């Protein structure tokens, strides 16, 4: 049994995946934008979370744990600052935050595929301090176990290898919203797209995650991405556009990459769609939709 909120244009269930517009929230996992993480999905199906390896900038990790907060040091001495399960304990850390949207997810069969954009803030680490790729990718197959789509469900999907992903998918379509139905997609973000490319040469076809690099040219989307080695850049299926790089979303659009506009919050989701942007990251989400909904075909 499909789903039915109301915010879901029914047609996007036979749509594939690339060929749907939809609200994204903008740092939802912050107290101002959302009482609890778990209610912006009373509202949309992507969400996002910024992810910390330290206490503050420079102490406090331990191995196979990451904080979740905006800024790079905060006054709650746990490191978290945000509002997923454990909001008042110090306990509400990245793996709290996933297990909300694991036991949203497990509570709501038949759900429109939910994306998580993971907005990375320091580096990665080296193997004894337990915060590597393999570890990032240890830790969310842990939470989310059978419910991930990943890279290499869509190469196989498209009859492509998970490293020649960004030039076979021109021309293809992703799977619709019914055939990822219960299905979580997780997206990496960063400010460098080398941390990026750090991550895909690390996992190559195994990653659990879509990286998703920083666009402001083609080359961005479809030739050697800038910051990034020729290897990651074949593993390109989404893209990242700030306001003043939203032009390049068509060209995300013609290449089948999933593409997300944020910090153009004073445009409307209909201009948005136009524009064709998959994912428009909004502060302010549940005020928004086109014609009654939030997710819809272009
Ligand atoms: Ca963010």
């Amino acid at each position: 049994a499909q789903e039915s909120p109301a915010f879901i244009d029914p047609a996007s269930w036979n749509t594939p995946f690339n060929g749907i517009a939809q609200v994204a929230c903008h740092n939802c996992y912050e107290k101002q934008y959302a009482n609890t993480f778990s209610s912006v999905l009373d509202s949309v199906r992507t969400l996002e979370l910024d992810f910390w390896d330290q206490r503050d900038a420079v102490s406090g990790g331990s191995p196979h744990h990451w904080f979740v907060r905006h800024n790079p040091g905060t006054l709650f001495q746990s490191g978290n600052d945000n509002n997923c399960t454990g909001d008042g304990t110090g306990k509400n850390d990245l793996e709290a935050c996933l297990n909300d949207v694991k036991n949203w997810s497990d509570k709501h069969p038949g759900h429109f595929p939910i994306t998580l954009i993971l907005d990375k803030k320091q580096g990665w680490s080296k193997e004894s301090s337990g915060r590597t790729p393999k570890d990032f990718d240890e830790l969310v197959a842990r939470v989310f176990q059978g419910k991930l789509f990943t890279p290499q469900d869509l190469a196989t999907h498209i009859g492509s290898g998970a490293g020649a992903l960004q030039g076979n998918l021109k021309g293809k379509s992703w799977p619709t919203a019914n055939d990822l139905q219960g299905k979580v997609l997780l997206v990496l973000n960063h400010s460098e797209n080398q941390k990026l490319s750090q991550y895909a040469e690390a996992r190559t076809s195994k990653a659990k995650v879509f990286i998703s690099p920083v666009t402001n040219g083609q080359n961005d989307i479809s030739g050697k991405v800038s910051g990034m080695s020729s290897q990651s850049s074949g593993y390109v299926a989404m893209n990242n556009m700030g306001k003043g790089d939203k032009s390049w979303a068509k060209q995300a659009f013609a290449y089948s990459h999933i593409g997300r506009v944020w910090g153009d919050d004073e445009v409307s989701f209909a201009q948005h769609i136009n524009q064709k942007i998959n994912l428009s990251a909004y502060y302010r989400f549940a005020a928004q939709s086109a014609g009654g909904y939030r997710i819809r075909p272009f």
